[PDB]
DNA sequence: CGGCATACG
DNA sequence: CGTAT
DNA sequence: GCCG
């Protein structure tokens, strides 16, 4: 009843087991802070299974047979059902290690390995990081300088205003080029931590050199606070606000139209959905999937897709619209 | 036992 | 390493 | 942590 891959089942944005999935995702996050990507994946998968169930779980017996639910994840659910709280989860929640790792890794430019080094060096606050600016890359400095704004949820009004200015810069840089909203907002989310845009042109090859031209034109309009030939740009915008402005993270990607369905699929997510889809592709169908194409390593050929639907079908998967990819 | 998605900057 | 989904 |  429950397939093992997240790409084989609908996962809507609103589901019926937020309490259980949120607890399992704390353990997944903590597993990553300690350097166990395997444990992180399992806990993420178990949480995602609960998001795909049609009703709330109220008895431990409702977990029998579900993939990715073993002794550990079942004990967590069990404790939550009986006592409303899981000791392990609360221990992690309150721990200085978890709180400081979450604080540091939330910084744009800081990952687990960087945050772990700083923690081992005794650092605990953002001010501690500001004290010693020599130990900061230019990317981390931008992330730290705009951390407050970047912690404010991005709203749909922000998306619409951002798309207008991106579309204007793109149109000035290359007539006929298009801008597609991707990421969580394409999956139907009402908030987010950034905005993701995918850019192409209907005539293969015309998009060459586009992203630098777009960035220059945004910078000349005073819209760029930070950015780094390139096809992916992880920026921070200076988004006008009534009488003021706020910093917003914006990802711009350029793809040739031949790759557009694969880039759209990859950049629409969710993150777990794409990992599971790529694992399914390779492990179950012997095909290599990424945001550029779908590769057959035996024939040494690429699958010519015209749409996301074509990709799902070539993989033998029932099509899922973006709003059902919230694994 | 060993894998666990797969790229670009 | 960081980033992205 | 779970599973092929
Ligand atoms: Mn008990
Ligand atoms: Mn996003
Ligand atoms: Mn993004
Ligand atoms: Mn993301
Ligand atoms: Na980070």
């Amino acid at each position: 009843w429950m397939p093992a891959y997240a790409c084989q089942r609908p996962t809507p944005l609103t589901h019926h087991n937020t309490g259980l999935s949120e607890a399992l995702e704390i353990l997944a996050e903590a597993a990553g802070f300690e350097g166990s990507e395997g444990r992180l994946l399992t806990f993420c998968r178990a949480a995602s299974v609960l998001k795909a169930l049609p009703s709330p779980v109220t008895t431990l017996s409702q977990l029998q047979g579900l993939p990715h639910f073993g002794e550990h994840s079942s004990r967590v659910v069990q404790e939550l059902l009986e006592h409303g709280v899981c000791e392990e989860v609360e221990r992690v929640r309150r721990s200085e290690r978890y709180q400081t790792m979450k604080l540091f890794t939330q910084i744009f430019g800081v990952g687990v390995k960087t945050a772990d080094r700083w923690y081992r060096e005794g650092l605990r606050t953002l001010d501690d990081l500001r004290e010693q600016p020599q130990k900061l890359t230019q990317q981390q400095k931008a992330g730290l300088q705009h951390h407050q704004d970047l912690s404010t949820p991005v709203l749909r009004s922000d998306v619409d205003a951002l798309q207008q200015v991106v579309e204007e810069a793109v149109g000035q840089a290359l007539p006929g080029a298009t801008v597609t909203l991707t990421g969580g907002f394409r999956r139907g989310k009402l908030q987010g931590h950034d905005v993701d845009f995918l850019i192409t042109h209907p005539k293969e090859g015309q998009e060459a050199g586009l992203l630098p031209r777009v960035m220059c034109r945004l910078q000349d309009q005073g819209l760029i606070l930070y950015h780094q030939a390139f096809e992916r740009s992880f920026c921070i915008f200076r988004l006008p606000q009534p009488g003021s402005w706020k910093a917003v993270r914006v990802d711009l990607v350029v793809a040739p139209v031949s790759q557009f369905p694969f880039a759209l699929l990859g950049w629409t997510g969710s993150k777990l959905f794409q990992r599971e889809l790529r694992r399914f592709s390779r492990k179950e169908k012997g095909l290599w999937l990424n945001s550029h194409g779908l590769f057959d390593p035996e024939q040494k050929t690429f699958f010519q897709a015209a749409s996301e639907e074509d990709i799902f079908r070539h993989l033998g998967l029932e099509y899922l619209p973006p709003e059902q990819r919230n694994a």
